[PDB]
């Protein structure tokens, strides 16, 4: 059913576009200045703030870039927004930029300080997908969350409490949690956790376990390709009428759109452009915890690890100066594309009867997992048969299987 | 026909309720003190005694529990009783508590001393359902009796005799007996027993056989969910008007009622509360000889075997002291519910004609059973298609089939 799903999400994309265009028309920015991922960001946040203000706005004068610090009627923003979405709220829309920000943050930064202070191992990076993503995020907003993400929450919710209506949250937060797991025990053990009203260190210690189980027996976590407002604004302005032509966040749509995007970015004096583009590209698909090998494969070019990456962050801090500042054109094109998945892969003498049921008449769930954990090899092939698609292959017709026998450059972005 | 059966039994339940309330109002007990299964018991027995006295009554003072030994006008009790039942006798009602006691005794105790002294094998536990149940019990009182229960009687009735009106008893006692069996031979062999006026060891030895046949080819024995007086008293007091809203002893009614009951119990210093609740719960449904697997399944939690059970009995003996005595809240809720059943499951050269009948004109019944006994496997599935119901599923609409592939904990409560 390509009617609702493909076209309803198109309508949410149109809104962001239209809005971005309106909002650019207010700031009286130029074309080059509306394609500046910097300005786009500022705008996106102005809005999410107002629906839950001012910001940094960079301008282009003969030669050099001028940063303007501006403020807008928090309500005016809310007004312009609905105007674009037909006076609707389109929470989806705000939630969308709510993720684009997430996916950018899960790639620009490593959130160790928080994991440890929670009592999670810093090496549990690949499980913190969407830790930055405000709780306000929607229902299809949490589906993008990593197993580890959920744990950091419950553990804090629990840690301060164990140190009214708050209950329905906890159970659900676990049901979601449990719905990440895709194996018997995994599933069952989550329940054994959800049993306690005042779950103390008993739970505190157990979920942490399950957190680590996902490092081997991963769960189902959706990935959403969420591009910057400017990209959708520009597209809408170019005529693309997505609600009519359909759009996806896990298909070929997002890659194709980025195959023509003209996004520019501010770049510090010593930073490497090629390195900058990489970053943004990984935020456009939630590839911050993907196997670098595959990311580079699909990308078309080296996908260098975070450490070797030359850049501190895409947003420009108030500290810096504009004199020594310039801007480059972001390389967001990719070689192939792939169905962003959700799956984590996997490899007396008689009895007197008292009830009417189908009945033959006559340990530690940890262990179960630990035993499963064991038989698992890192070489264990997942998504058997699934492949990569050419950018011409609009339909999911012909798949391509990658062979990694190659002089690679690592697998752990972090 | 949900009119008489469902509402007439409601009326008998109202009586017990109303009465319990009146009787609590006399003793001037508190709410917490009326919910004490202990006191409830005492009251129930005060009444059955008077209709065929005093008792132990526990009181709550700052901190500790005080046991009062009290006495009441045997007739006063009989007076208050009828007052509650509209001046009726409601034998059903007395018989009801007559069973609640039974079902509690068939689970708190193992009656081996008596079986052997009768000449029954001690391993015939699962057949002694209702051995404690006074003969005064009604007609729908004996239907709850196990096959083995009947045998212990006849054998004693016979044993002392073989060692006037007493005859009509014996034949009937067998007819009932026979009506337990649900197979040809079983049925027929009972008759071969009922033939002798002075049935000696001939019978003595044969019924014992049939007793053992039921271990394999079980009979039909009804199970009645009979809750303590307090539970009905409390319910009546809460507004539930059962005669109008209907009630059952083999439907969802009893489980639902126990889903809100606030029953408390006296508990000795070293005893395990969780273990205490289990006991009572098994007496509330005549699950003392049920397959532990299923009991736990429906229960929602482990249903531990009698040996591993930490408790000596719910009633407090005159021996004990109150100083070292405290009380817990009984866990009587269950996960699902099931239709308490009655069924035991199963898998010259010519002739000169002298009479006018449809006629083509031309060993040891033990063997028959022993042969049937044989083909029987413990794995033989019973109640094919019958399942368990959610506690929301008021109607018997959607059934649930349990799969016991699982790390269970036994099948024989004893």
């Amino acid at each position: 059913n390509a009617t609702e799903i493909r076209a309803s999400v198109g309508k949410m994309i149109d809104g962001i576009g239209r809005f971005y265009i309106q909002m650019c028309t207010e700031l009286k920015l130029s074309d080059y200045e509306g394609r500046l991922i910097q300005n786009s960001l500022t705008i996106e946040r102005m809005v999410l703030s107002a629906f839950d203000t001012g910001g940094p706005i960079y301008r282009r004068v003969d030669g050099k870039w001028r940063r303007e610090l501006i403020l807008y009627d928090k309500e005016e923003i809310r007004r312009i927004w609905r105007q674009a979405n037909n006076g609707d709220d389109a929470t989806a829309g705000l939630t969308h930029m709510m993720i684009w920000h997430s996916n950018l943050n899960d790639a620009t930064y490593q959130r160790t300080r928080a994991l440890v202070r929670t009592g999670m191992d810093p090496r549990m990076c690949s499980l913190m997908q969407g830790s930055t993503l405000p709780r306000r995020s929607g229902a299809a907003g949490a589906a993008v969350k990593g197993v580890g993400t959920m744990v950091m929450e419950l553990i804090r919710m629990i840690k301060r409490g164990i140190n009214r209506r708050t209950r329905i949250a906890y159970e659900r937060m676990c049901n979601i949690l449990k719905g990440k797991f895709q194996t018997a025990a995994q599933r069952t053990m989550v329940d054994q956790v959800r049993e306690s009203r005042n779950p103390g260190n008993a739970e505190f210690e157990d979920l942490i376990f399950l957190a680590r189980s996902a490092l081997i027996l991963r769960g189902s976590v959706a990935h959403k390709s969420c591009l910057p407002a400017c990209v959708y604004g520009s597209a809408v302005a170019s005529g693309y009428d997505f609600e009519r032509e359909g759009y996806s966040l896990v298909g070929i749509d997002p890659f194709r759109l980025l195959q023509n995007s003209q996004v520019y970015s501010l770049i510090r004096p010593n930073e490497n452009p090629a390195h900058k583009s990489q970053l943004v590209w990984m935020a456009c698909h939630s590839a911050a915890f993907e196997d670098l090998r595959v990311s580079s494969f699909i990308r078309g070019t080296k996908v260098v690890p975070r450490g070797k990456l030359s850049t501190r962050g895409v947003q420009i801090a108030s500290n810096e100066n504009m004199e020594t500042m310039e801007s480059s054109t972001l390389e967001l094109r990719s070689r192939y594309w792939a169905i962003r998945t959700r799956s984590g892969g996997n490899t007396q003498i008689s009895i007197q009867p008292t009830f009417s049921v189908q009945r033959n008449l006559p340990s530690d769930m940890r262990t179960e997992i630990i035993r499963l954990m064991e038989s698992a090899r890192p070489e264990d092939v997942s998504f058997q048969g699934r492949g990569v698609f050419e950018l011409s292959d609009e339909k999911a017709t012909s798949p391509i299987v990658p062979s990694f026998d190659m002089s690679n450059e690592g697998s752990y972005f972090f």
